[PDB]
């Protein structure tokens, strides 16, 4: 199956040429124009093929974050995206990632939010005086984040006329107020904002972050906490300093996420960081799994095996095993990462 | 609005004249024979009136335990139940409660559980070997539980040819393996199992663990924590303590609980609780509320406020806030429990 001849590279953004980045944002950009295949009556909100993939983790939020199959998951997510992006936009190039280590001394020069035509956009317009993010997890102390140098809509960049139709789910505003919409998928449609927050990536996804996580996590326990941010150590790990370093809506939604176009890249590093960390130990760590089928076990679920099916709704693909994900090298998986 | 001329009165069990028990079997059973509204499409597996409650609760699980609604939408749910009875079913008799503490010592003997005619059925067929009921709750050490005295098919009573419909949705079992239904809202039907367990009951519901909940319960956080059961404590509440006392399916799943016609009997108790506990010092309990609109604020969500809207979808009523919900003698309500 996978063979050497049709083994796929993933590269770091950074490595991508100017007329690479574009394609890969005019694919994207493709995406966006394409109606969508969910059902209107399950997700009225939506309307194009990437509100798919936005309402499916909506939609599964709850079963993919802090259970046995958030690395599997996301790792299938971002494979099926990529396989739209070939199958429907006509993309040839290769899967991107962002470096998080590389930004973290100042996030507004990324390559990645730099706002220029080869950015996913840029900051979001200046708002003055903004309170702090007050993240809680289950009922320990919240933790306290900077706003950020943004805030408003994108001003700049491919994505500025780019149309946010679902959502908000959960999402944290400055000042520790959270905004639900009463159903986050009816059709609710507004600019993608962001607020770039440097700081944000000082403390979490800095070189020696990434390094710690991957060299001292023992167990994929260990590796997957450490990555999402164990409740209670006032970390969110490299996983949630990725996250809310975005800032903005919907940077600041668990559910809403993928909204943001960074999303494909910020989990590409996650995928990388994973597959990084199996290979020091692959007769371990190959298919090592640890976890429920619920969010912190929270309602209890049966423990996660590699028996357990997953799917991707109406976004693309079908239902899938998780012993067919446990290697990108093997299943419907073929690439490596650079 | 509620006035001492149309006032109710809730009553024990044992307070029931044997006329009077039957009365209110009768009235539970032709539930259980009238046919459902929850559109098929919705609940596939919903037959009867019956089901409609039990469909609402697996439904809205996720968000009716460890939250801020937990104990008003109980309140709601099962004066909604008592709704369906008088309105549907003719009785015109009292809601009854089970005193948890009556039976502490001896399950088997239980009014409740006697397996007569005037039982809610007794326990299940008798089932040699079983391991221990480990429960998981979240992440922490788990909780061993024996496993009871039954473990079959409802061998007498009013309910031996009881189908129930819906689940199983995250049933434990002996062992500590945990059955789920790939989707627990179609049809598998199947007769109500029981493994009455009076351990539980000695650890968690005696006549000391109930009067310990209410006086040393100094605000709403510390009583609806207690009550379920706090984690990491090792302790299940008395909430946890009646479900889990009953064993069985559904008796140990906390989605398809209402499928065991136990359930009301248990839930006026816990009713009852709280309302004492309130009516220990109204000025400051009567609308306490704390918790958020997700179990165990996992993921996070708004908290939950006397604005904060509920509803039991098809079950029965409509869409009502909390504010209405905090007194048994205000909004829809006007009872007092005996
Ligand atoms: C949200 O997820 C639910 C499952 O949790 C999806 O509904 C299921 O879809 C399949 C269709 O193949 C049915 O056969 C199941 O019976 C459905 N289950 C339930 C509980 O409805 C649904 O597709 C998802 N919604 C969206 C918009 O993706
Ligand atoms: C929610 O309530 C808690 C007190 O229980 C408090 O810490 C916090 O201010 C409230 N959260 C929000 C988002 O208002
Ligand atoms: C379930 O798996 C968890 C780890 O995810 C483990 O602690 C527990 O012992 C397992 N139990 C069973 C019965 O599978
Ligand atoms: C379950 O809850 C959803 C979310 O509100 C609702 O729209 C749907 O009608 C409910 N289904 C049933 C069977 O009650
Ligand atoms: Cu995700
Ligand atoms: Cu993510
Ligand atoms: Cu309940
Ligand atoms: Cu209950």
């Amino acid at each position: 199956g996978c063979t050497l001849q049709n083994l796929r590279v993933r590269r770091d953004w950074r490595a991508f040429s100017k007329t690479q980045k574009k394609d890969y944002i005019n694919s994207v950009l493709c995406l966006q124009k394409l109606p969508s295949r969910t059902p209107a009556h399950l997700a009225p909100g939506a309307r194009t093929r990437y509100d798919d993939f936005v309402a499916t983790h909506i939609n599964q939020t709850q079963i993919i974050h802090y259970t046995g199959t958030f690395l599997a998951w996301h790792r299938y997510f971002i494979y099926e995206f990529e396989q739209a992006l070939r199958d429907e936009c006509s993309y040839t190039g290769d899967y991107p990632y962002w470096n998080w280590g590389a930004d973290a001394d100042n996030m507004e020069k990324s390559q990645v939010f730099d706002g220029s035509e080869t950015s996913m956009s840029g900051n979001g317009e200046y708002i003055p005086n903004q309170g702090d993010i007050k993240l809680l997890l289950g009922n320990y102390p919240a933790i306290d984040l900077p706003p950020g140098s943004g805030g408003g809509c994108v001003t700049s960049g491919p994505f500025k006329d780019y149309k946010l139709n679902l959502g908000p789910a959960a999402l944290s505003l400055p000042g520790g107020n959270m905004t639900a919409a009463a159903n986050p998928l009816t059709y609710n449609p507004r600019c993608m904002k962001r607020s770039l927050t440097t700081e944000i990536l000082q403390r979490y996804n800095t070189f020696p972050k990434i390094v710690e996580l991957i060299l001292d996590s023992d167990d994929i326990w260990d590796f997957q906490m450490t990555m999402q941010g164990v409740p209670g150590s006032g970390s969110i790990g490299v996983h949630g300093g990725g996250h809310y370093s975005m800032g903005g809506d919907p940077g600041r939604d668990v559910y809403v996420s993928p909204g943001d176009t960074a999303f494909w890249l910020h989990h590409g590093m996650i995928d990388r960081v994973w597959w990084i960390w199996q290979n020091l130990d692959l007769r371990k760590r190959q298919n090592a799994i640890s976890g429920t089928g619920t969010f912190m076990n929270n309602p209890a679920s049966p423990n996660t095996t590699l028996d357990t099916v997953i799917d991707l709704g109406y976004a693309n693909g079908g239902p899938i095993a998780m012993r067919d994900l446990m290697s990108t090298t093997a299943g419907p998986f073929c690439y490596v990462y650079l």
